[PDB]
């Protein structure tokens, strides 16, 4: 048994957070596989070790928790199975396949965690309440945690996209903004026909501000884009058709995507009837959106995660706007990570 | 020399805040003067001790400056103007005359407090830096501190307006909130006109959730309302019409006043090419503000005093959104003092 040994030694390290030209360099070729393994094996103990020891940080009724017991056992395995790479020789390519092979197994070892922390959040609320206090600290440490998650599964999908044997892994380096709206509306309206037989259309206006009759684009990972979105249009969609139940005419989900020097701001409007300003944080609660999803919480973390940030503002008796800030230069795109 | 005694007396009560109904039961008639009289003579040494405590517990790097030391005797010197009254007997019409002309001395007293105030920042600034540290220390105390003030103005203007030999003192309670959308907007436009020979137009839609036909009435003090909105109209004529100097098209400036079950909410839109995202925190600073003013974060004060709140969001590359956000029910319309 050698985990707290683990724990204490990489937990000494800062992570290096990498931008996206760090990440197209890395998947610029299959050359840099070795480069790569190098630097995962170093890096993703240093994760998995800063967020370990946050975990064992938390309070005694927290820790011994079923939940939490679970999971930092499933931490304590991937950083195991990492820990095996340290003395292997790059040169080997049996090495680089096992490796990839090694890392795909803990990316599924942890699909379950986001609502295996949420049967914990539960558990707290029924087991010892859902004070304030204890709403700020699951708040800051979920955030945390799961912002730590994204930037693990980041790296780890990246190397095993690209190094299997136009887009680099998941990052798109021409990633057309309207057309990932289009994605993620189009599946919200699939869902929404299916279940109340009814659902807005979508208007999309661009504004390019340097260059007014040019298509916007950007570098960005497309997945994580289309998933905030997609969170956002089921709830627009939602408000819209379950407060128009009495009347017939539908209003639109109305986008803006707009780019500036340096930002790339994305502002989703509806007329769902909007929510008092009391209500709103408690849509981006862990604690208060617990019931016997975390969507909004989680896609602002996505935002977070390259720069980026999530804001929703409402106007109760006519409707909410929310608003993805993403920088727009790959330059200003850096991994937002957990300060340890 | 009591004024130390008098402080430390008075600071362990904690403020009582009034909700508008108090406050019209208070001006409801002449006859309330002698219990306006017995509730001030008390509650206003209360509120001003408190923050004069707050205020002798600055470092003593910033409250040895000479723009605290001055703020600090105007404060010492109304709070000694008031004690003169504990004993005097309210019966007397004399005692309430000269207590109301000493109100009306105190609020002249104080009257440069905000430009005061402005150069002890400049002057921080220029002695000691402007690191983030000291920009919370300061946005923390002059938050408090004008807030503060706006309350004890909000008291003496009550009084010294109703009891003097519709409309309550500073209070309307029929409110109609675009009649002062559009005064602001005039007096904005009339400046706009002088400085740059254009302005923007303006487009006010209402959305009555309950009574769709009625307009939005509503309890309130329509100065403060005029004032926050005067300044967000500065900020939005002056942004649409510097960004549109090369152009001819010059956008209006949107207003919506929307009332729903508990919100009265009032978004202002202009199309003045956006702020990026780093650059919005800045303009609610006292310190960042400050160049060798402060009409947004105290318009945000005035939001905050009867549990409203001002909030900004900007689309970089094409325009602004603020929105003022009131509570729509004079019984959810309380002070909202600073907690000691
Ligand atoms: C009535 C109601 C409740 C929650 C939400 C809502 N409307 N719109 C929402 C949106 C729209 C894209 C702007 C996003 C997230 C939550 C809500
Ligand atoms: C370019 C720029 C800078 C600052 C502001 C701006 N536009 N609009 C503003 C507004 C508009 C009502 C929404 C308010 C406050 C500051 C600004
Ligand atoms: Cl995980
Ligand atoms: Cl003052």
């Amino acid at each position: 048994g050698s985990a707290p040994k683990y724990i204490e030694h990489f937990s000494k390290f800062s992570p290096s957070p990498l931008s996206m030209k760090q990440f197209l360099d890395f998947g610029s070729s299959n050359a840099c596989e070795k480069t790569s393994f190098t630097f995962l094996r170093q890096e993703l103990p240093v994760r998995l070790a800063n967020i370990m020891k946050e975990i064992n940080l938390l309070p005694d009724r927290v820790l011994s928790t079923p939940s939490v017991q679970l999971v930092q056992s499933w931490y304590v395995q991937s950083l195991l199975d990492i820990m095996e790479f340290l003395d292997k020789d790059p040169e080997d390519h049996r090495t680089l396949s096992q490796f990839t092979d090694a890392l795909v197994t803990i990316r599924n070892r942890h699909n379950d965690v986001v609502p295996t922390m949420a049967q914990g959040v539960l558990e707290y609320k029924d087991t010892y309440g859902d004070d304030p206090v204890s709403n700020q600290n699951i708040q800051y440490f979920l955030d945390r945690f799961y912002l730590s998650r994204i930037s693990i599964r980041m790296l780890i999908n990246q190397h095993t996209l690209i190094f299997d044997g136009k887009h680099i892994g998941s990052i798109d380096p021409n990633c057309n903004v309207s057309e990932v709206v289009k994605d993620a509306y189009d599946m919200a309206k699939l869902l929404c026909d299916k279940y109340y037989m009814a659902s807005p259309d979508l208007e999309i206006q661009e504004i390019n501000a340097a260059n007014s009759k040019q298509p916007i684009h950007m570098v960005y990972v497309p997945s994580h884009l289309y998933h905030m979105l997609f969170e956002l249009f089921k709830n627009a969609m939602r408000a819209t058709v379950e407060s128009h139940e009495s009347s017939l005419i539908l209003p639109p989900i109305k986008v803006m995507v707009a780019l500036g020097e340096e930002d790339l701001s994305i502002k989703m409007s509806d007329r769902g009837g909007g929510v008092p300003l009391r209500k709103i944080e408690r849509l981006f609660s862990y604690m208060y959106s617990t019931a016997p999803g975390y969507g909004l919480p989680i896609s602002r973390l996505y935002a977070k995660y390259f720069q980026g940030d999530l804001q929703l503002f409402s106007m109760e008796g006519f409707g909410t706007d929310a608003v993805i800030y993403l920088k727009a230069l790959s330059t200003d795109s850096v991994e937002r990570l957990p300060v340890y």
